[PDB]
């Protein structure tokens, strides 16, 4: 399953091509302000089968549990009304979220002990670098 080195506190430290990927999005102008601002923590945690993906941030928080390979609701944190589902592949947590016939998918892997959130939205691609705190 889930490798248990994705489970802890992650915080931002790099951010490529996120604005790109928000505009893609149809993103709400003070929402993109926000996320080009934001340098959120993420918090990934398990209880039994169920995962929690928790982003904090400034002043504004998301949150999400689920089982692998389980469609479940989720209200993004752009307010997008979603059918989502996350699923491992050769390790890579992989999310993808599905809305009005569109989709997006965020990978995230451990690499060289830092997390990789990979975005993509018709190919517009954005990577996100988490490091363990
Ligand atoms: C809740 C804190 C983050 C605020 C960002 C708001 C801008 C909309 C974001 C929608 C998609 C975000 C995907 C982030 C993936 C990740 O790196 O965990």
């Amino acid at each position: 399953g889930m490798s248990n080195k994705f489970l802890g506190t992650w915080k931002l430290v790099s951010s490529e091509n996120f604005d790109d990927y928000m505009k893609a999005l149809g993103v709400g102008l003070a929402t993109r302000k926000l996320g080009n601002l934001a340098k959120p923590t993420v918090i990934i945690s398990k209880k039994g089968d169920i995962i929690t993906i928790r982003t904090e941030s400034t002043a504004k928080n998301t949150e999400i549990s689920f089982k692998l390979g389980q469609e479940f609701e989720e209200t993004t944190a752009d307010n997008r009304k979603t059918k989502s589902i996350v699923t491992l592949q050769r390790g890579s947590l992989n999310q993808v979220q599905r809305w009005d016939g569109k989709e997006t998918t965020i990978k995230r892997k451990l690499v060289n002990g830092k997390m990789v959130a990979e975005c993509k939205m018709k190919g517009v691609v954005c990577t996100r670098i988490y490091e363990k705190v």
